[PDB]
């Protein structure tokens, strides 16, 4: 019966002059305060974001998962980490680096603290040599990002690294990233509340409305991070559009409310309601867990949603733990 | 018991001469053919929408009016009519012409049949002008876009527009608009599926946020198209991001979540359950029924979601009528 949670990430120690080798401008590392409880991920000599020490640090994130009552963690690449605008071969050399760090924090408690793949998702063939090895040394499957540039999830590229990972039974944490939205809303972190779930969305939705999923094998394990955005509130809207449009039923043979038997999301959506709308759609067995730690909007306490839900007994206890460890292989 | 549909669309029976001497490429116009059933809106000689008879010709929409239950719809204009790209003062005269065609448009039965009026949004004085004018002919409030072309849609110009609005006592329709993802979303109607709830999310959010509710009277009646889109759905998350983010409180001063007695959405949202929670969390008194006729992606049975839900029978007849008599000023 163990607590897991399957939505997390870290950030390696990574020094300057090393992420320097990669890209002067564009390699994030990791800066360290004086006394070593706080720091900040940098991208050249940019302050970028300000971390604290259970991102990087694997003995102290376990004191607070005993605090917090989680049993297990699966963890993945900061998204900043994911280097998809790079050149081939040198991001293929970069997310080979960070999965060794990756296996090297969870080497700490590798029974508590499992660990996702990055992959160099701008070149397919590098992308799928990367998943199958950092899967064969130790990872549970990989985390990407929803789009590569313009390129959503329906791009014969994104739907065929998809296909390989179903064939060789390759779990996937589709993660929202580099959002839309462009000039309009730098302030108020509107990119996260507004374009976040919507990239989200889109990107089931891609899936979905452009046929993919009656190509890719069913035993495809795919996430959705974050609740999968808005998705669960406007598939109403979707189901009624595919019904009374055709350019919207020219690639999706059945109603697109069938699909959500193909896919999860966990259950970061932060609010009761929304959780049991959420599940009402996906189904008790395709919601996980997931908090978003260790960042500061990241679910203070863990699982606490899902708890203070009014949810039966066992869609809690599966969301808590047993949807996880089925996906992920966690015995 | 009355029946209130307060969204509704309508094009007027401009000819190809009329639009040319606006704009010959840029002044959108409808083309009936020669037996009146079909139709079609242009451009200039390009086709751009396909549409109904009931966009135009009342006659036949008090014959679709009856068919249903609806005793009363708003009607206002269809997007591309708005002009928010065009020069100031081609744009004043254009919305003059168009409002006018909406009082004549009404003019065949105005018991069952009111306009709402759309306004130069890009110039400030001419807006205002145009409301008061509007209003004073007959207009029962405005229909403006969330945003501006292709525009920053939160700055003290319209703030200033919103204040105006609220001391003359008209009421304000936020219609979504044109999508923000650019060269994606160009197939299934992705666009209108995700873009349009996010752009709507995105309207209300930048008044919450920004604090703008602070400064514009509580006399404000506003209200926000097809549900507000994702935003009663995500407002969890906001909550949380404003108390756990500085960033997110600057300008904010209460949590987001205490601004929905501020404004009113429409109850456009196509699914049970989505509609009890958007019912959750605006109240049965901020919700008023819309249905988006006669656009192919409207309500089918205008009413019928709201029917046949298990809400109250007061919260039923406020969404139904109360609250839009209320808003509108209609007995
Ligand atoms: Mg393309
Ligand atoms: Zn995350
Ligand atoms: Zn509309």
């Amino acid at each position: 019966k163990p607590r897991i949670d399957m939505h997390s990430h870290f950030f390696p120690r990574i020094s300057e002059q090393e992420a320097a080798k990669f890209d002067a401008n564009h390699a994030p590392w990791l800066q360290v305060s004086a006394k070593g409880d706080t720091g900040s991920i940098m991208m050249g000599k940019n302050n970028f974001r300000p971390v604290y020490q259970a991102l990087w640090d694997p003995a102290f994130r376990i004191e607070e998962m005993d605090a917090q009552g989680v049993d297990v963690q699966v963890t993945c690449a900061t998204p900043v980490m994911f280097g998809y605008t790079w050149e081939a071969n040198k991001a293929a050399q970069w997310a080979e680096r960070m999965n060794d760090f990756a296996l090297e924090f969870a080497a700490h408690n590798p029974q508590r603290i499992k660990v996702l793949a990055q992959v160099p998702l701008q070149d397919l063939d590098l992308a799928c040599k990367e998943a199958s090895r950092a899967v064969a040394a130790g990872h549970l499957g990989i985390q990407i990002g929803n789009h590569l540039g313009d390129k959503d999830l329906d791009d014969a590229t994104l739907e065929a690294f998809l296909t390989h990972c179903a064939n060789e039974d390759i779990p996937i944490l589709v993660h929202p990233w580099d959002m839309m939205g462009g000039q309009r809303m730098k302030k108020w972190m509107l990119p996260w509340l507004v374009a976040m779930p919507a990239e989200t969305q889109l990107a089931i939705l891609s899936l979905i409305l452009s046929g993919a999923f009656e190509r890719i094998p069913k035993s495809l394990k795919i996430c959705f991070g974050h609740g999968g955005g808005s998705f669960a509130f406007l598939l109403g809207a979707v189901d009624n559009a595919w019904r009374h449009r055709d350019i919207v039923r020219e690639d999706c043979p059945r109603p697109p409310s069938e699909y959500v038997d193909r896919f999860f999301v966990d259950s970061a959506v932060f609010n009761p309601g929304a959780l049991e709308l959420l599940v009402s759609v996906m189904g008790e067995d395709r919601v996980m867990l997931g908090s978003d730690y260790p960042f500061p909007l990241g679910e203070q306490k863990i699982g606490g949603l899902v708890l203070s839900s009014n949810l039966g007994e066992s869609a809690k206890d599966k969301i808590i733990s047993g949807n996880a460890s089925k996906f992920f292989n966690i015995n």
